[PDB]
């Protein structure tokens, strides 16, 4: 809607592609600066020193080059739009939102942005901020619970050396049933957890992979320790979970959520294999959709390619070959970055068919490397699926 504001729009396309991040940063500095209640809620870490603002200056660019037909966008606003859900942001939340991107928009153009471009971004932030918000409602409506819920932790068992997976069962009265949770492998649950250490002051919201679809006995999921290197800091929440967090104490956290989902019509045949690749902790919801396809059809030709450090890095070693020995064709490669190459292309082409439903979880950087080796292997995009630990849009070319 409205054709003189859509070439206004278009017209700032160069700006937003080359200098689009110079806007984000500037726009994250601002509206945290401003308004430190937001800390609550926003992630410092990945704005600071992360790829946030990548993600938000590839989103605002695929906004303006599609503002003729946002609808092009719809998979990328569900993937956010999952995050903004587990995370409690609502419509109130949006308009501040826009006031601080509309003024970045301002400061970085600087004489060459009039009232007219201001007034028509002002007019496309409502038109996408409508949609999100639409988006986010049916995820709310959707929710297996409400809000945050809070669950005890039984268990802290340690699946590597450094990742520590966690064991939780819902508290009595926040009408949670752990009979009665239907779980898709891939989903994530989200933590509201205030760390002690390091003086911190705000809430942190971190989002953790199911390591199961089975919650018979409670939901699990795998924190790796982002461990303090001589400079930069312990990981905050990892830190907080490890050391702080005990069994028997409580644990605040939102309904699974995410697009990540193993192909449910491809669990049943034998033609098209499995390809499950996963670096470091990113292992963790492929464990997941392994185990779904293990019960459903083990007869499918599955192949496991497991990246780390080392094999005390290599997490659910036990759990994993207990899996796979259920498995009449399955080829098992594993990775140990130590002494061995990272995975390239032509590691790739030897030790994984050409055609191939694929899985591949991992660190933003492993994503990106390993996405642009499978396009040029030439896998069609539909049979690629990835779970970025991190900003996934960040890893998305617009
Ligand atoms: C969909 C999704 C699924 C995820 N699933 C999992 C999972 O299953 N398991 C898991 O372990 N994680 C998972 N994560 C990542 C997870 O949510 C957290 O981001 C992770 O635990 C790190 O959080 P933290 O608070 O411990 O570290 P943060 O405090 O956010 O710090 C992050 C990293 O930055 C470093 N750092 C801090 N300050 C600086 C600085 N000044 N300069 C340079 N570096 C710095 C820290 O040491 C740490 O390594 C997932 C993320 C997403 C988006
Ligand atoms: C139309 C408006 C909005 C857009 C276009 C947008 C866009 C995005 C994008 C691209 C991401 C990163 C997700 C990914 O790449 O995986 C994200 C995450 C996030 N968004 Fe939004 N968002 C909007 C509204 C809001 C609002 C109103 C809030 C709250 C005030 C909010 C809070 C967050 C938070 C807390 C994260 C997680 C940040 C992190 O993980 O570091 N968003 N959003
Ligand atoms: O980065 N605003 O989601
Ligand atoms: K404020």
């Amino acid at each position: 809607l409205a054709e003189k504001t859509r070439s206004i729009i278009k017209a700032t396309v160069p700006v937003l592609e080359q200098q689009g991040t110079v806007i984000t940063r500037t726009f994250y500095k601002n509206m945290l600066t401003e308004h430190t209640e937001l800390l609550n809620i926003f992630n410092r870490t990945n704005q600071k020193v992360g790829a946030q603002p990548n993600a938000l200056a590839t989103t605002v660019l695929a906004a303006a080059k599609n503002i003729d037909d946002l609808s092009v966008l719809m998979d990328h606003v569900k993937q956010i739009g999952h995050k903004h859900r587990a995370l409690q942001i609502k419509p109130e939340h949006y308009p501040i939102v826009g006031e601080y991107l509309l003024k970045a928009i301002k400061e970085v153009l600087g004489d060459a942005a009039t009232p007219e471009i201001i007034n028509a971004w002002g007019e496309a932030y409502q038109a996408i901020a409508d949609i999100f918000i639409t988006v986010e409602k049916k995820m709310y409506e959707e929710a297996l619970w409400p809000g945050w819920k809070p669950f005890e932790i039984t268990a802290k068992e340690y699946v590597a050396s450094d990742i520590v997976e966690f064991t939780v069962k819902p508290k009595f009265g926040s009408g949670i049933e752990l009979e009665s949770l239907p779980i898709t492998p891939g989903q994530y649950i989200t933590v509201n957890t205030h760390p002690i250490r390091q003086e911190n002051q705000y809430d942190a919201l971190r989002h953790y992979s199911l390591c199961s679809a089975s919650t018979k006995n409670g939901l699990r999921f795998a924190v790796k320790m982002e461990a303090a290197r001589e400079n930069f800091p312990a990981g905050l929440v990892s830190e907080y979970l490890h050391k702080d967090a005990k069994v028997g104490d409580e644990i605040k956290l939102s309904a699974p959520a995410g697009d990540f989902a193993i192909n449910k019509e491809l669990i049943h045949q034998n033609e098209v294999p499995l390809v499950l690749l996963s670096s470091g902790v990113g292992v963790t919801p492929l464990l997941a959709m392994l185990e779904e396809q293990v019960k459903c059809n083990p007869n499918r030709p599955i192949y496991w390619i497991q990246s780390s450090y080392d094999e005390k890095t290599q997490a659910f070693k036990k759990h994993v070959d207990e899996l796979l020995a259920e498995c009449a064709n399955v080829d098992k490669i594993i990775v140990h970055t130590d002494t061995e190459p990272l995975i390239n292309a032509a590691f790739l082409k030897e030790k994984s068919p050409a055609h191939a439903d694929v899985y591949t979880c991992g660190s933003l950087a492993f994503m990106q490397a390993m996405i642009g080796h499978l396009k040029e292997l030439e896998h069609r995009d539909d049979m690629i699926h990835y779970e970025p630990f991190g900003p996934k849009m960040s890893t998305v070319q617009v």
